[PDB]
């Protein structure tokens, strides 16, 4: 009954592309075994791997449909008991991407017991389907070689894009940073936390983590890709008191759609 430890649906390298048309209504004929709230759940196994993936979001409702029409296919074939979540950030302050995934990690364990947690940006998609989306028995790093970046890593301690942590890896922790308001360091803050507390980085190769990104036609200028940010000191110093155990926000609504959940917060309160 449970389920085999890798899966026979398996198509492996896909191809992927954004030049056609999406809409919701398509996904949800494509998929009718997803519940209410964007929920699956294998029925001719048991699967081992509850897990809930977050993604950090505000105004990008295009990309969320080519994020959803490629992925449910993928998280079945992968034969996941899986839960999606869209951490919506209210008003107009600087984007917080590790607060919204703390607020993630806490609102979908009011939902279900899940033991996993896949941390993903809204514009990227894998590339090969036995890049499984789930938790290993170290830290995952999902998005090894994305296009955007070249089909490189920038560096071996680079930990952005999609990754996925343990519900017992991420409380190891004290969850994600919540200061760290605007773009960048956040990722290396995330990082410097998982080896003070005695963990590495786990990841699958650069083939089979060829990661797609959908282009934002608004942006169109570019720059060299990026370095490692030098703050081993600063986590040292805030990670025990700054983090899940500091998290305050308010929850301003909860919608549940028929292929995910969206949540809008607002987290201009103090952590």
């Amino acid at each position: 009954t449970a389920c085999p430890e890798e899966s026979p649906l398996l198509v492996g390298p896909m191809l992927i592309e954004f030049n056609i048309p999406v809409d919701l209504k398509l996904v949800e004929q494509q998929n009718p075994k997803v519940k209410l709230g964007g929920r699956y759940t294998p029925m001719d196994c048991i699967s081992p791997h509850k897990v809930a993936i977050i993604i950090p979001f505000r105004n990008r409702q295009e990309h969320l449909k080519y994020w959803l029409y490629y992925l449910h296919p993928i998280l079945q074939r992968q034969q996941l008991d899986y839960g999606i979540y869209v951490i919506n950030q209210a008003g107009e302050s600087m984007f917080n991407r590790a607060k919204l995934l703390n607020v993630g990690f806490k609102e979908a364990l009011k939902d279900y017991d899940y033991n996993c947690f896949v941390f993903s940006d809204v514009d990227l998609i894998p590339m090969n389907d036995h890049n499984t989306y789930r938790c290993f028995s170290q830290p995952r790093h999902i998005s090894v070689a994305m296009d955007k970046f070249g089909f490189s890593l920038p560096y071996v301690q680079y930990f952005g894009g999609v990754s996925a942590l343990s519900k017992q890896q991420f409380l190891s922790i004290n969850g994600f940073p919540n200061n760290y308001w605007g773009a960048g360091g956040e990722d290396d803050d995330i990082y410097n936390r998982l080896a003070f507390r005695g963990m590495s980085v786990s990841r699958p190769n650069a083939v089979i983590g060829k990661t797609r990104m959908i282009r934002h036609s608004r942006d169109k200028k570019n720059e060299p890709n990026p370095q490692r940010f030098d703050r081993i000191a600063h986590t040292k110093e805030t990670m025990l008191s700054d983090g899940l155990n500091s998290l305050t926000y308010m929850v301003l609504e909860v919608q549940r759609y028929p292929l995910y959940t969206k949540i809008t917060v607002d987290i201009g309160t103090p952590s």
